[PDB]
């Protein structure tokens, strides 16, 4: 539940993204690898990865950044309004790919990261605000759909 101010600086920041759709996505991949390990291990194509600077040096890593930067850019523009998008992924994330709920969490807290390290003194407290409201809202319907299917 967001405000129409919110969603206004939500999709504000999101176009520092879209400037560099690929930069980002590699980067909070990077982030979210670097940060937690076991992570990495989720991705049969990225196990092979040992060190950041082979992660860095992966176009790969960068079309794979690219996916799910869209596919979130997407969900985000619906302002909430996202169950036919943010369903399918639900069941893709839990039944195929067995990621936990806190491996999303982890992914919101280093999009977070990213913009402040990208866009130092150009992320203000309004808009960390509205885009981490709206991080929370995407978690906690994907954690609905877990519910459903009870994955753990
Ligand atoms: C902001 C959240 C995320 C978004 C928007 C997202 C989106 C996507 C999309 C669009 C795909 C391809 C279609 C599909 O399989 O459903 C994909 C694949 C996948 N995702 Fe995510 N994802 C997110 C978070 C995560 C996290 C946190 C992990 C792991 C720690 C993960 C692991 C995977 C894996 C293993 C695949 C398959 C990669 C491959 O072999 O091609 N995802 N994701």
């Amino acid at each position: 539940g967001l405000s129409d101010g919110e969603w206004q600086q939500v999709l504000n920041v999101w176009g520092k993204v879209e400037a560099d759709i690929a930069g980002h996505g590699q980067e909070v991949l990077i982030r979210l690898f670097t940060g937690h390990p076991e992570t990495l291990e989720k991705f049969d194509k990225f196990k092979h990865l040992k060190t950041e600077a082979e992660m860095k040096a992966s176009e790969d890593l960068k079309k794979h950044g690219t996916v799910v930067l869209t596919a979130l850019g997407g969900i985000l523009k619906k302002k909430g309004h996202h169950e036919a998008e943010l369903k399918p992924l639900a069941q893709s994330h839990a039944t195929k790919h067995k990621i936990p709920i806190k491996y999303l969490e982890f992914i919101s807290d280093a999009i977070i990261h990213v913009l402040h390290s990208k866009h130092p003194g150009d992320f203000g407290a309004d808009a960390q605000g509205a885009m981490t409201k709206a991080l929370e809202l995407f978690r906690n319907d994907i954690a609905a759909k877990y519910k459903e299917l009870g994955f753990q």
